[PDB]
């Protein structure tokens, strides 16, 4: 299972400056000597590559378009396979009713639990009622991930109204929860975990230089 | 010249887990695609990887120790001849009052000016003492790199006292100095550009994963 502290996402997809299964390996080296305790991921070989290195436990996605589909995030069983087949101990993928290419969520959940028994999976989402919907198809976690990266939910980030979403997420389901998206600083770490998420997940405030460097140009700028 | 901004400093040195040429090199492609003015960089091989990436001015240094001398920052002519083969626009040097391995600060300075004469210089210096030095040697720009890392500021770190060392180099000199070394947000970031610094180089909050992870966890254990 997941502790609770800090699980730090080691992405960068194709042409972002980082893309390498090695560059993000010693990305999740240089965050366990930090003091993270688990790590999210990206592919396979990424995923390979990290568990070469940490003995974290990781959370594993696929993020792979399909045409005539907006889901990206594990979207059908060919993205499950790979992440089996990584050894992960968490698949992640989303977990909105949005039209898959192929397997719908309740049977990529079902296929999960039949083809990998021993894998807990989390859902990535972007409301409060596709939370509730992600509980009661027995996710072992639920994340904030998708919320204000869909079409129904722009303009929306996690921390605004003082994470009034999360608080509403928290209260609507008993699943363990987590926090991820837009945790952009130690004070947004401290609130989230103060509100009860299991466990917070934190890219892009720590293993995205360019979004890093935009933060501190911006304050500038105003 | 170094314009008036952010300059990222793009180091990890062999302890590190991100050390390498190659990764220093999209460290600086990252800020630079996210308004970095410069790159601050280690080593001759670093610093040509980065300006085959990127055409930003790029302050160069060698850290490299020796034994008789606590000065590590571009100790020696060695280290002065590696960076003027680099080709960098400004070479960076510890000009403490501490002695060298070998050339004094002054002769390291009448070396440069001799031979890199269209190379500007940048004193990476830890008191108002070596500030008023650095002035008298003719440097370009005077950093606040070494405050705090020294055997006689220990202690002392540059934001103390809302940046009162900051603000006495500050009034000291004439030259451009640069706010170097613990600035770690982009508020203190807006605070030493509104004291009237030419620009400041950030490293750890932007290009080591192992630090910023450290400030999410240490939030937590306060
Ligand atoms: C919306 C989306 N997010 C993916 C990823 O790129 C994010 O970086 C992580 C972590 O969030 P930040 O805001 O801490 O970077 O979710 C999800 O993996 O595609
Ligand atoms: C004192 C010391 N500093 C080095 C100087 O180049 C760098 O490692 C340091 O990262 C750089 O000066 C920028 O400082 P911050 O504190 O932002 O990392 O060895
Ligand atoms: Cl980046
Ligand atoms: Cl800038
Ligand atoms: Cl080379
Ligand atoms: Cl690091």
């Amino acid at each position: 299972m997941l502790p609770h502290g800090l699980i730090v996402s080691c992405q960068a997809l194709p042409d972002e400056p980082l893309h390498s299964s090695f560059i993000m390996s010693k990305m999740a080296l240089a965050a366990y000597e930090g003091g993270a305790v688990g790590i999210r991921a990206n592919t396979k070989e990424d995923i390979l590559a990290i568990k070469e290195t940490v003995d974290l436990p990781v959370i594993g996605i696929v993020k792979r378009d399909y045409d005539h589909s907006d889901v990206f995030i594990t979207a059908t069983s060919k993205e499950v396979d790979e992440l089996i087949e990584s050894q992960c101990e968490v698949i992640a993928l989303d977990a909105t009713l949005q039209q898959r290419p192929k397997e719908t969520l309740d049977e990529l959940v079902s296929y999960i639990r039949t083809h990998a028994p021993n894998v807990e999976i989390m859902a990535d989402i972007a409301t409060v009622e596709e939370a509730k919907n992600a509980a009661r198809l027995g996710f072992d976690y639920i994340g904030t991930t998708l919320h204000g990266y869909t079409s129904y939910t722009q303009g929306q980030l996690l921390y605004q109204n003082d994470f009034q979403f999360l608080k509403d997420v928290l209260q609507s389901v008993d699943a363990k929860v987590i926090a991820e998206g837009n945790v952009i600083t130690p004070d947004m770490y401290k609130r989230v975990m103060d509100l009860g998420v299991h466990c917070s997940v934190v890219g892009g405030a720590i293993t995205r230089p360019k979004e890093i460097t935009k933060r501190f140009v911006q304050i500038m700028e105003d």
